[PDB]
């Protein structure tokens, strides 16, 4: 029905194959530090693994109208930022012994752009849409900002190397998001719908299977 | 109006004075521990009494198209377990000390059986709604797992006392939604609504109040 | 457009500017407490900056048909308080080192008071409206009695002091809003919306950077 399927597909069975891999590699695990890492990283593919299905059988698109068209809008994704996002960044928070302050404010401010991502992607009147991105992306710079300059003297050597990996992960894929939604379906649609789509798919699964790969197989997670 | 109107009345009733009577018994409370308790077993019925509440006045009631009908759907029950069940199980998880990892993978793991089991009941595709109706179920499979498989040693009679009678509770009490859903009207529809609603009001007063009852009768709830 | 235009924008830029003057006065702050203090009150102006632009773009407002009438609904308003209201009650928690039963206490209440203000604002049946309304007072005034007969012993004084002004300031305003709601448009409509709109931009304001300029100013914030 609608050429971005396959990747939806493929987004789904990714995500799927993933949680299953994570879940029967955290089988086993006593270390209660280890546990809180596989539970947030297992969950994250698990929640994306759902939002797939959703766009995949129709459930997560809606049609928003704006720039007199009817606009193909797949708001599940939202859905699962909303409460992936935040995960992720627990990942890396706790790897760095984080206080509950600095927890907070990645938190709240991730669900700030998250938020204001949706109400762009839903907002009808066409330029106002890009306001949203604007705040959204401020939000987004305010949480890379504090990845890097918000712990160093008492700090394992394993937990300071793979925190270092996972935020230059962290920092390269999520900066990538905005352009997409800025340039694809959501924004200046110049980039078709599908492609847009199979950028999303290579981002999200990289940032989660990929990012829970590297972490998960790391002795930071251990005490 | 509608004639599975008394049991949803009834159940405002019940999680009401539930809900009171909860309130009342914790006056007085000043153990850190009891009190937990406390907030959390009475937090629970006094959700549940603003969606039956929001049930019985028809806010949370809608129509879904499929199966060639107009299927009335109340989407208020998932609005009410969204919140009540993983409060049920913080009440299973902190009686045992259960540690983080294993409270979150618990928490979100409710909330992808909650959240899958939304989708499948506002789902339009009558097949599809049996996909959900699965993912949901494997959820709650998971749940229960980790309930039985998932702090022996140093545990206090009581408490091992008690958490093996809510345990008990839960299962056989939780299994039974997803029967009853796959019968009722948001599934095969072979059992009529009115019917599906005394069940699920009995099925709720129970692992609310009857669940709380025992909880909050026990003296595993203090330190 | 709409004549509570103004007052919408004028809270945009208030919630705008202090979201911006504590998230510079929180710079440099190493103090662990006190980053709990600067996340929570900074965070709450940035929401409500964020809901306050909604409504003046025109997003988070809605038509909601009562009493033979299309009533302008601002829903925007209780996804801002859903999320703002918990924080400043968390402000005020941790101000007193409270235990974490009370806080759940707290945070359920005040989710099911402005749940079940949403739920009432958004109600076709006029009557019906009054009774959400009254449930959800039940729940403000029971937050109330918990703040003021819900730690003496050992508290040091700059925090009972501090505590003291935060608490009076809490409840002097809040108990405000149930009753602008009450005689404004979503209730018996003797006041008009743009009236209403101003209420509620000084409300909020004082209740938010008012009450976040006392907070971080005092020295009870740092351990
Ligand atoms: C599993 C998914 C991940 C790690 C998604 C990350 C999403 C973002 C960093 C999204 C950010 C956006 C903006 C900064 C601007 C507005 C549009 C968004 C929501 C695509
Ligand atoms: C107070 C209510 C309780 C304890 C409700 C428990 C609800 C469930 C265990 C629901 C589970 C479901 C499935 C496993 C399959 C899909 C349908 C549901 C949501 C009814
Ligand atoms: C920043 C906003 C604040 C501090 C808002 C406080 C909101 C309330 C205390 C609202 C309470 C209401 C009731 C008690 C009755 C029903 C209507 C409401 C939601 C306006």
């Amino acid at each position: 029905g609608r050429p971005e399927w396959i990747w939806l597909a493929l987004g789904t069975a990714l995500m799927g194959l993933g949680t299953l891999y994570f879940l029967v590699k955290g089988m086993g695990v006593s270390d209660p530090d280890a546990k809180k890492f596989y539970a947030i990283t297992t969950l994250v593919p698990a929640i994306a693994f759902t939002m797939y299905l959703s766009m995949l059988l129709g459930y997560g698109l809606t049609m928003v109208p704006f720039g007199g068209e009817q606009n193909p809008i797949y708001w599940a994704r939202y859905a699962d930022w909303l409460f992936t996002t935040p995960l992720l960044l627990l990942d890396l928070a706790l790897l760095v012994d984080a206080d509950q302050g600095t927890i907070l404010a990645l938190v709240g401010a991730d669900g700030i752009m998250i938020g204001t991502g949706l109400v762009g992607a839903l907002t009808k009147v066409y330029s106002y849409r890009f306001v949203w991105w604007a705040i959204s992306t401020a939000a987004m710079l305010y949480i890379l900002y504090v990845l890097f300059f918000g712990k160093a003297e008492s700090m394992r050597p394993e937990v300071a190397s793979t925190f270092k990996v996972l935020r230059n992960v962290t920092v390269v894929l999520w900066s990538a998001y905005p352009v997409v939604w800025l340039i694809g379906s959501e924004g200046a649609g110049i980039v078709p719908l599908n492609i847009e789509t199979l950028l999303f798919m290579v981002l999200d699964v990289s940032a989660k299977v990929g990012f829970g790969l590297i972490l998960l197989r790391s002795r930071a997670i251990f005490g």
